[PDB]
């Protein structure tokens, strides 16, 4: 037993991380088969980032202006292409450590592991959520650009995120591996509104089910509610509206615990209205929304990768 | 910027995990050079665990009664030895993936990464603390025994923990890699008192410094205090006494932020006495004690491994 915010084992991704240098700028790349993927802003100076013309900046770059190092190994760049906000550097060597992999664009509220890297070297791994407003709350210092987010299903790495920007508000923005930003963000050093964020209701309910399974049940109450009644409370507390699709995804946790999803909703309503009264749930004094229903089932059933 | 509970990259440890089977019992082992390390209770049935005579149980086992599988690879066991609560199985093949490594016995309040494994397969990685009472609050299901805790310093893995037991209270107990339990625990299915736990004061102060660096400064107050005055408050709230060694370890964070350690102590006193008044610090509604001063410096300065 016990419940922890757990990242995927990072070894399959560690083997793909490289350093990319273009003139004065160094950041991280992702070496898969004979292609290195990195943020296109590797071609910018500090001054360029105020208002970059990426097409004009990239035209002044040749294959030989991209230095790619895999630990000690120097890779030879034989092609370059810009796709949306990513650069694809064709190299003459297929990465011998390339795992089975897919590129996926995740939905708001989904979770993934980040391997934070500097100079192509991994520093640490943590689990987070794509916020409803398409930001992430990460730990990213100067040099972390090109660090990637991923999920693992047995032996297959699904890459969903590449780190590009810290907004002036201190939250983080990036792209899928086709270089399309999540949310309205652009790769320019400018004021950018993230927009109202909401709490991921279906995740909070999943984590309340994890709490019950682990013996934390003080918050289970006498009451039930309806989808429309609960959603009136969701609106007032800036929670995502609960849909029947969300109820259906919670079905397996409802079955295991014998607690109907709308009964767990009435428990959550009472917590939103009355607060936690100085108590904790799974070691937290607030309502946690960075576990998906799938996360809770995985952790609670000990599922494995390789 | 941003601050997250970050685990070490797990790839160097993933390459060392194996499945160990002795009759009916399967758990995890750690393959380093030509030695596999696992919990000695791999030789017990459910019934044995009530009151095992490990010396008598092990005498009935030969080399060929230990099945060791490294993914698809079957290893040949050519020796077995019991050291304290661990079994050392000599195998005929040195692990080709053996990283540079040390065995360390950590101090209460120190942190480490756990690679949770089932059937010799890694499922996830998380950071935790050795509690002052020598328990850990992990996520460990049936089959997780033999999962290991570790730190990494550049290219060297320091193994500090091997998982052995869940206490009836749902907290976790284990050994160093010489098989010596942390705390008073034994590898027997019996009622075992963990003893009063305390909060790791020096860690809470480190995390308050991380908060200030990241812009969370609402809790910084008008007051200072003394070591003896603060320790009177520490006693009342079940916090570890602060010593001058703890002050000295906090020196670099005091220097970076310009906040004297005793001034940060008076901030912490006010939080202990008045609570958080429904506010948060680095996304937490309680006082976090699973970051060491070294953890905060590492994360805040982007230090790297390989």
């Amino acid at each position: 037993s016990g419940f922890r915010k757990m990242a995927f084992p990072s070894g399959k991704v560690e083997g793909c991380m490289v350093q990319v240098t273009c003139g004065t700028t160094t950041l991280n790349g992702l070496w898969l088969d004979d292609v290195v993927y990195c943020p296109r802003h590797v071609i910018c100076t500090s001054e360029d980032m105020l208002n970059p013309n990426y097409e004009d900046l990239l035209i002044r770059k040749s294959n030989h202006n991209f230095l790619v190092q895999a630990g000690n190994v120097q890779l030879r760049v034989i092609g370059h292409s810009m796709q949306n906000c990513v650069l694809k550097l064709k190299v003459d060597t297929a990465n011998p450590k390339t795992p089975k992999y897919k590129f996926v664009r995740i939905q708001p509220g989904q979770t993934f592991s980040v391997l934070a890297c500097y100079n192509g070297s991994p520093s640490g791994v943590y689990q987070c959520a794509m916020r409803p407003n398409f930001t992430i709350k990460g730990s990213f210092l100067n040099g972390s650009c090109g660090s990637v987010g991923f999920n693992i299903d047995y032996d297959c790495v699904s890459f969903c995120y590449m780190h590009h920007m810290e907004l002036p508000t201190g939250v983080h923005a990036g792209t899928d591996l086709e270089g399309n930003f999540y949310g309205p963000f652009v790769d320019r050093q400018t004021a950018q509104a993230a927009g109202t964020d909401t709490t991921i209701t279906v995740n909070v309910l999943a984590w309340l089910y994890a709490a019950v399974i682990n013996g934390d049940r003080w918050f289970l109450n006498r009451f039930t509610t309806t989808l429309n009644d609960f959603n009136l409370v969701a609106m007032k507390y800036n929670y995502e509206p609960l849909t029947q699709d969300h109820v259906d995804i919670l079905g397996p946790l409802s079955a295991q615990t014998g607690i109907a999803v709308l009964d767990m909703c009435a428990s959550l309503k009472e917590l939103l209205q009355n607060g936690m009264n100085g108590r904790t749930i799974l070691g937290s004094a607030l309502l946690e929304d960075e576990f998906t229903p799938f996360d809770v089932v995985r952790q609670c059933s000990g599922v494995t990768f390789q």
